[PDB]
């Protein structure tokens, strides 16, 4: 379920009886790009949107950040956003690319059992295009009973990883811009080094997404995955730096009609600080 500008705006105008939409503004951002998104959400979001924070919702005693919480916290955290069991819940960012951390977020809620979770394409980039309305300040919904419980097939540890490098029981794409991953442009996060897990195909995720910031047709999605040597009938699996835009990879693959891609969580910041290549 990937949503219009417009659908959303007419859920807005016309809610149905017993099913609930709540929107969320899951944008999140790297430091370097020195955006602070709960500070962006309060300058403006959807009217009625409600801020999630992929930093808070997080297990709390990983060193890693955003690393797939507990089922107790997540419920804790979503109900307390408004979200219950009957909730049709719709995600968009403001990233400049139309939809960067909103992915995650959407795949989060599919790992913990919620299935009516949406995708507004384009993100808040293509609302403000399309000259939509705005709201401002904090925004707090009612809070909601939610009941969560954690799929572990959803996710890949750093051993999955490893073995699998013997075995290559499944597929990895990292989704990682080319530099990254081809190791000649920096990671992003201190002490780290670029470079990939050996193996592992390159499919940015940015390759996913149009011009506008709008998803790719499925066809162009097959294509896409065709063009770069992955079998979307194998298993499948996708990494990134962090956990974050590999759910993009999941999303393509899932409109593709492929909904089985787990995410190695832990992601590139994990495998280079236990891996510890030495290559770049």
């Amino acid at each position: 379920s990937h949503v219009s500008a417009q659908w959303v705006a007419e859920a807005l105008r016309a809610p149905r009886a017993g099913q609930p939409l709540q929107l969320l503004d899951a944008s999140w951002y790297l430091p370097k790009l020195g955006r602070d998104a709960r500070r962006e959400f309060e300058e403006r979001h959807i009217p009625g949107a409600a801020f999630f924070d992929i930093d808070q919702c997080s297990d709390r005693t990983s060193p890693y950040d955003h690393m797939l919480p507990g089922a107790e916290h997540f419920a804790e955290y979503a109900g307390r956003l408004g979200v219950g069991a009957a909730t049709h819940v719709v995600i968009y960012d403001a990233s400049d690319q139309g939809l960067y951390s909103a992915p995650r977020v959407w795949w989060m809620f599919r790992a913990f059992g919620h299935h009516a979770v949406s995708l507004l394409d384009g993100g808040l980039r293509h609302w403000l295009r399309q000259n939509l309305p705005l709201s401002s300040g904090k925004s707090q919904p009612a809070p909601a009973e939610f009941r969560a419980q954690l799929d572990p097939a959803f996710i890949k540890t750093y051993e999955d990883i490893k073995e699998n490098l013997e075995s290559r029981r499944f597929q990895v794409v990292d989704s990682r811009a080319t530099g990254r991953f081809r190791g000649t442009e920096p990671e992003p996060r201190d002490g780290i080094e670029p470079g990939h897990i050996p193996g592992t195909v390159n499919i940015p995720f940015t390759d996913f997404l149009s011009q506008e910031g709008l998803e790719k047709s499925p066809e162009e999605i097959r294509h896409l995955f065709q063009e770069k040597k992955v079998d979307l009938s194998k298993p499948l699996v996708a990494t990134c730096g962090s956990g974050v835009t590999a759910c993009h990879v999941a999303l393509g693959a899932y409109l593709c009609g492929k909904p089985d891609v787990p995410i190695y969580d832990g992601s590139w910041v994990e495998w280079y600080m236990r891996a510890r290549p030495e290559d770049v």
